[PDB]
DNA sequence: GATCACAGATGCTGA
DNA sequence: TCAGCATCTGTGATC
């Protein structure tokens, strides 16, 4: 529904995966990508669009260590849109029999909290996919859809945004709220008990917490 | 015990007996839309890759991507296979943007799985599927929130709090005075205070 | 036609 | 994706 185009085609991508032949594919698909260390995952596709890539190996892999569903949660927690991309085989050799957790631990990301898959063959397919997310989540919409001013894809936003997200309270959409209001984290952590609890989503109760957060000493 | 139905249209499927074979109890419905049931609000759609692909091209599989989204909550559509079968390499670029704008515009889910096994053990899954951290001491808060910012560990979060004593202290301290404490150097530094102040 | 208090709907966080 | 519950709101009784 969706209708309009959007802006030049621009993604971050995180340290960790700049490595990636994924990177210069992107590029070479015409896509904006700037090389930066994330909060979280791999990909920053939109405002509210984060992807991680895994092999499928990856996927196994951190699935046994106990890695892949605190990764998981996190991601869930903090944007409003998950992928996690997996690259390769669902269920490489080295794993057969084993397919019982794989396609479990499948079903779960997905339902348990609303994480979604895409299975790529190799880092192209990754890349085409990264590519159109990215196209298709810009565009501005058509019939009885109001265009926002939306923020500026910035690394330092999702920080700004991730540190908001880390106290009590405070999850993805206030976060945001509180940085449309007072314009930076540092007016805001300055704030009082009472301009605190003027944001759309924070009471009295919320708000006391924050502020003695903020203030009270540390022995 | 799981219950799935089964679309009465999908029961030449391989899937369903190797359903039964791992305990979901099978039944057979006459279904307004889908290839499996796993609850009200969960359909199940069963493709195989050049089954997608051919109705990607026909602009079917688009107009079912419709109906099942209109019509149920959440959608799944499994897809068999490799996501890009030999007939189609060369046109993956308009395989994988229609695996985007399944999921962006339509909300819909995709699995991919190797074979009916996998396929079937997804169903399985689900069918029975819908069937710090932090706790509130301030000081701990304190050192989780500072844990957070790029680079920044317990050790360094623990000096930190002895230097300043306060977050709101830290927060607005100088990055000379930041880049002083044990394990924030100006590197470090110079991305705190820019988290700190940029504007939106 | 305005306030208000409060009970229950909304919409969030946190996973 | 959704439980659990904080925050918000619509309602209707009163002035
Ligand atoms: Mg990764």
């Amino acid at each position: 529904m969706l209708e309009d185009p959007g802006g030049r085609p621009r993604v971050y991508v995180d340290v960790r995966e700049e490595r990636s032949p994924v990177p210069s594919i992107l590029e070479s698909l015409g896509v904006q990508v700037i090389p930066k260390q994330l909060p979280m995952g791999d990909y920053l596709v939109s405002d509210s669009i984060i992807v991680e890539r895994k092999t499928s190996s990856d996927f196994a892999k951190s699935l046994f260590d106990g890695r892949l569903f605190e990764q998981a949660s996190r991601l869930a927690e903090h944007y409003e849109t998950v992928f996690i991309i997996v690259e390769g085989p669902p269920v490489p050799r080295r794993y057969r029999g084993r397919e019982r957790s794989l396609y479990a631990a499948m079903a779960a990301l997905q339902l348990d909290y609303g994480i979604r898959l895409m299975n790529t063959m190799d880092p192209k397919g990754t890349a085409l996919v990264i590519e159109s997310l990215a196209r298709l989540s810009t565009r501005e919409g058509g019939q009885r859809i109001v265009i926002h001013k939306k923020p500026r894809l910035s690394d330092v936003r999702e920080w700004q945004l991730y540190i908001l997200q880390s106290f009590p309270g405070i999850g993805r959409r206030t976060a945001e709220r509180i940085l449309e209001r007072f314009g930076s984290l540092e007016r805001f952590f300055t704030a009082s008990k009472a301009e605190i609890s003027k944001v759309e989503g924070i009471g009295e109760k919320r708000a006391e917490e924050i502020k003695k957060i903020l203030m009270t000493p540390y022995k």
